């Protein structure tokens, strides 16, 4: 079944890409939450 | 009937391919709706 | 049903995330109420 | 009428999917409203 | 006229199919505009 | 008219939802006005 | 002119649909403005 | 020239159709930009 | 120009709507200024 | 060059449309800024 | 070579057309990014 | 470069608009600071 | 390899366009940040 | 992996930008806290 | 086998082209996600 092998390869590659993607989100989401909290607390203090 | 035999083989093959395709959809849609929900909830709870 | 299986997975995942969120909100709301008390005690 | 049976099957499947979908919305909308009210009341109190 | 007969049959068949198609549209559009209105009103009243 | 039937259904559904909403807003506005009174009575 | 009659029919149908649509907007826009004003006045009062 | 005659007829027919099409555009675009402006101004004045 | 005719219609319609809006804003702004005065007269 | 004349005509028409469009923007943008300033000043006064 | 001659003519013609097309792009893109910037800055300065 | 010419035009246009905007903001900020002073002088 | 030269040309052109684009962003982003800070400080002062 | 190389470049770039941002926020927050102190010292 | 030889050449050529194409993607996607992140972070830190 030429098809089975090919479909299998594509799924493998896709899984790898999702891995790299999860990494990037954490870096950006981290930064954004960081900046927000600093600004919020500072304003409440004075 | 040389045609019955042929038509049956092609349907069998098609069914196999739809199986492989459903698998790939659940990997990709999973990822997409996992990045979306992360981005939403983090912001709403911070 | 190849769809039932998928829909069930995504609900499971969602439930897990709401749990982590209910945690984060209690840490941040704590802080905010704590800045607001101390400032009050200090300024008439 | 080959067509009638086929159209009927597709509608059946569609109805089922809408069912699964309504379930998911309730879980997410519940959470979102919950977090909002907590934050609102807390701020008004002090 | 062997052609009149044929053209009439194909129009009849077409009319039947548009009936089945209108049905499916009202099920799907219903669902979509029911999820949208839920999401809007809940947020505006909370 | 296969469209008239459909448009009528969606209006009916909308009317039902606005009813449920007018309920929820009176429960929440009640709470908010009740926190604001008690805090006032307490702090000059 | 087969075309003229057909173009005429399509415009007629379109006009009818716009009518049904204007009705729906009024019901939703009414509700939204209603909820907004109630919330605004209540907050200003106390 | 049997061709001049033919080409002239087809251009005449085309011109007629563009007339009917311009009419339909002004009915539909009208409606769309009437629902948009209603939704905008009502919200901005309330 | 089948476009000039159309563009003119849409401007006419827009002008009408701005008129209705300038009305609604004076009714709502009135109310808001009226709640703010009465509350003041009542609380130091 | 049949093409040159045709390209020229299309540009001419396009320029005219941009003219009509600039007019409409001024009417709408005027209104929006107007309503905003009235609301802002009123709130600051009392 | 009767073919060299022909291929050369068609390239010449193509070059002419890309000139007319670049012109049209600068008129339309100009307008679009002029309406966008107007709408942005006016709102941010009012 | 048929693109260089175009990009240059759009930057020129943008610069002109920022100029008109820096004007409008000084007229509006003036007004806002002027309402806030007068109200203060009037109410303890 | 006719292809290699062609792919190379396209990349060269693309790089140039990105250059022109970075310039425009700086002019607009500069302005926007400027207007924001002025408004913010003024409000905090009085 | 022609994708690994690309994903790595974009993360590197992102890290650089977050650095520049943490700078800008400390300059602006400084200013805001400095306007709020001086105004207070001046008005009861 | 005169066909083996031919099929092998065409695969070789294809592989070369996918190399050139991957290169172009990393230049363009780079630029796009560099303009986006600039616009986001500047606004959130000002």
């Amino acid at each position: 079944d030429p098809a089975k092998a090919a479909f299998d390869s594509l799924q493998a590659s896709a899984t790898e890409m999702i891995g790299y993607a999860w990494a990037m989100v954490v870096v950006i989401v981290g930064a954004t939450i960081g900046i927000k909290l600093f600004k919020k607390f500072t304003s409440k203090a004075s």
